[PDB]
């Protein structure tokens, strides 16, 4: 025995769960269960005849990547079920040799050097068939001879024989490499697979492109939000190669490494809400039926898990601990449920040990200014606001998914309470995507995917407790612009909407929310203190409402509060929506099952061609009908100002004053006065400290900011960028932001 095959059998046990599994567990035991059923299922529909001309007469076409990648996923599931411990058809001789015939013939007939490298789909031929026969030749190595695992081999060496790509496509490119060259025993190609997770869109920061950004961001394919699409995909694969490298000749030793553990505490900590990942940061993937908010999430947590198998301390520990709070947290899908074997040994492991605690749940507001993203996370709810700008693309769409993404990130507003479910349980093929919750659109029109002609958007971070966002929005496909801003507080988002104008000739309409309701879609609602008819298919109009309760899909935690200042009237209806997958993802293996699901609908009508027009509504999580009518009786928040030039909110109770400032030309919202365009948020404690926080939400501005405060000071600090010019009678002083890109310079006060 070699270190090669020391590491072979590492991955082995990476990818069986090792000969530890105890059939004794509980989710184990089904997952054992269901691998043997799925294995049979297609063991039992495989043409074994020497004249076959496919695998499997579903999947025929030699020549299409999507069928020949599905088939080699099959054959690796049947791999799976023949060599993990506690399948029924573990050491099945004739399931191995039916599995290498597939691969022989595969070979002759389909995947070998005599296609294009660059064939439709790329990704199929160098990528996902590569990871899938590794694993297989892994999985079978013993039962492998050296004429078979030369054309196996040599053929991905064909595809794949290096690094050269950009963040998940250099990571997977680094796992075809390096387990290959596990199985091969190539030093020189391990050696490099271990070298390219230092390369671009990995390990080291991106300022620019794809790759992990120092705010937490993580961006691929130029200007797409990804955390949670390609995103995940990064870090699984990154975990999963640190870990079986981790100890070996070919360890990790690049200091950048170190990188990884700030991804989970800044990148994903902050974007997962009980076992989901937020929709918002997954691409077009939010169209795949397999890979719904709860089901990427337990993938997530799972790389964390992988991650505390190596890491030092405290890392490692931290990580368990977080862990084990997702798994508990999410109580509408088992975590086990939809992770590899091993990984449930792994985690049971930390969840059965009582010495380690569930980590707290995170509380701030994080504004990543990288991928025009903003997230509030408080007890009982997160706010997640998706935007776009020069930099961000509205939405993607290619190879047929994600076709009504529209205006998934045009000032989407998305929150998360005890309703675990409501963006899974098929949402997405059914909301109607022309009213997206938060955006301001023409009624039943779409835009073009690509990024926008303003570069106004981002926000203020108030030392990551509160903040404030804002988008410049203007669309391209069609005549419509306005100010967009939000307002995050403790239990209070404040949306404002300014210069709303048009010349399209088409509605323009803003939607205050679109929500799931429960399958009876009988939730109880209420508008002013009276009742509102729950049935299905009723259309209403609201006149003068001051504020609306709607009562969640949970006992507690998931009831949503409205309060309209000044009142307002609200456009609703209440129907049930159907459809299917293969609507927003024609993909041939996307199930065309029909769903349908209930929504509650509500949204402003500005009319046809608005010059102007705005609006101004306050989102309250977790409210009874009688708290909402109590706050609508005092109401915490007050808009200082809501014009095209400025929008801005206080909140009284906790003493803070956000205002976006849209133009570069004084302007002063109540305490507040800048010379720039800006965002702005300050907290005043009476007679104590004026704190201040000032981002340049452009990232253009190459110069300053020049702020003013109405207030006394005695004496200050301040981040290193600003610097102040007068304490009295007034408060003077600049922000260098150039280069800045879009983060917040931080100030505190001593007030007399």
């Amino acid at each position: 025995s070699d270190e090669f095959d020391a590491l072979r059998i590492k991955w082995a046990t990476l990818l069986t769960g090792g000969p530890a599994l105890d059939p004794a567990d509980s989710d184990i035991a089904a997952r054992t269960d269901k691998l043997a059923q799925d294995a049979n299922d297609y063991w039992e529909d495989m043409d074994l005849s020497s004249s076959r001309t496919y695998i499997w007469y579903a999947l025929r076409g030699n020549g299409t990547s999507d069928n020949v990648n599905a088939v080699y996923e099959r054959l690796r599931t049947m791999a799976l079920a023949a060599t993990t411990v506690g399948s029924s058809l573990y050491g099945n001789a004739d399931l191995k040799e039916d599995i290498l015939d597939a691969l022989d013939w595969l070979y002759v007939n389909s995947y070998n050097s005599t296609r294009s490298r660059s064939a439709y789909n790329w990704w199929h031929w160098q990528l996902g068939i590569p990871m899938s026969l590794n694993d297989i030749a892994v999985l079978l190595y013993d039962d492998i001879s050296a004429a078979r695992m030369a054309t196996y081999m040599d053929t991905i060496d064909y595809f794949t024989p290096s690094i050269g790509l950009t963040g998940a496509n250099r990571a997977w490119q680094a796992i075809v490499v390096g387990v290959r060259a596990v199985i091969v025993k190539d030093a020189v190609k391990l050696a490099a697979a271990r070298n390219g997770l230092s390369g671009t869109g990995i390990f080291p920061y991106a300022t620019g492109g794809d790759g992990f950004y120092a705010d937490g961001s993580f961006v691929q394919h130029t200007t797409f939000a990804y955390t949670g699409g390609y995103g995940s995909s990064v870090l699984e694969t990154t975990a999963n190669l640190m870990y079986l490298l981790s100890g070996s000749t070919w360890s990790v030793s690049d200091p950048n490494q170190s990188n990884v553990w700030q991804w989970i505490y800044e990148a994903y900590r902050p974007l997962l809400y009980k076992g989901a990942m937020m929709d918002m940061v997954r691409g077009r993937e939010i169209s795949r039926s397999y890979a719904q908010d709860h089901a990427v999430g337990h993938g997530i947590v799972a790389s964390i898990v992988r991650l505390a198998q190596f890491a030092p301390a405290p890392h490692a520990a931290a990580f368990k601990q977080i862990a084990k709070r997702v798994i508990q947290e999410d109580t509408f899908s088992s975590f086990y449920g939809d992770v590899s074997t091993d990984t449930i040994r792994l985690a049971k492991a930390i969840v059965d040990d009582p010495s380690i605690a569930p980590a707290a749940a995170p509380n701030l507001y994080k504004q990543y200014a990288a991928m025009d993203r903003a997230v509030l996370q408080r007890p009982g709810f997160a706010l997640g606001l998706a935007l776009y700008s020069t930099r961000i693309s509205s939405y993607e769409s290619i190879n047929s998914e994600n076709g009504r993404g529209w205006y998934t990130g045009a000032g989407a507003t998305y929150l998360y309470n005890q309703d675990l479910a409501q963006y899974s349980e098929d949402y997405w093929p059914t909301v109607d995507a022309y009213r997206i919750p938060g955006t301001t659109v023409a009624s039943g029109t779409p835009i073009a995917s690509g990024t926008g002609t303003s570069s106004w958007t981002g926000g203020v971070s108030l030392a990551g407790q509160y903040g404030a966002s804002g988008m410049d929005l203007s669309y391209g496909a069609y005549n419509l612009s306005a100010r967009k801003s939000w307002f995050m507080f403790d239990d209070e988002i404040v949306a404002l909407g300014s210069g709303i104008s048009s010349t399209a000739g088409i509605p323009i309409e803003t939607v205050v929310d679109n929500r799931k309701l429960n399958g009876a879609g009988d939730n109880a609602w209420t508008a002013n203190g009276a009742a509102l008819s729950t049935g299905l298919g009723v259309a209403q109009t609201l006149t003068g409402v001051n504020w609306v309760h709607l009562a969640g899909n949970t006992a507690d935690g998931s009831d949503i509060g409205y309060y309209f200042p000044g009142g307002a009237t609200l456009q609703t209806k209440r129907e049930a929506r159907t459809g299917t997958w293969k609507q927003i993802n024609n993909a041939p293996a996307t199930p065309s099952t029909a769903v349908t699901r209930n929504y509650e609908t509500m949204w402003i009508d500005h009319g046809t061609n608005p010059s102007g027009a705005s609006y101004g509504y306050v989102l309250l999580p977790n409210k009874t009908s009688a708290q909402v009518g109590a706050y609508a009786a005092d109401p915490a928040i007050e808009i200082v100002v809501n014009t095209s030039g400025v929008q801005s909110v206080k909140e009284k109770t906790l003493g803070l004053v956000g205002a976006n400032f849209w133009t570069d030309t004084t302007q002063t919202a109540d305490l507040i006065t800048s010379n720039k365009k800006a965002s702005v948020m300050t907290r005043e404690i009476a007679d104590e400290r004026l704190e201040a926080s000032v981002s340049d939400p452009t990232q253009a501005n190459n110069g300053t900011i020049a702020i003013e405060l109405a207030r006394s000071a005695e004496g200050y600090s301040a981040d290193p960028g600003i610097t102040v010019t007068q304490l009295a009678p007034t408060i003077k002083f600049t922000v260098n932001v150039n280069g800045a890109k879009g983060k917040s310079f931080h100030a505190s006060f001593q007030l007399g």
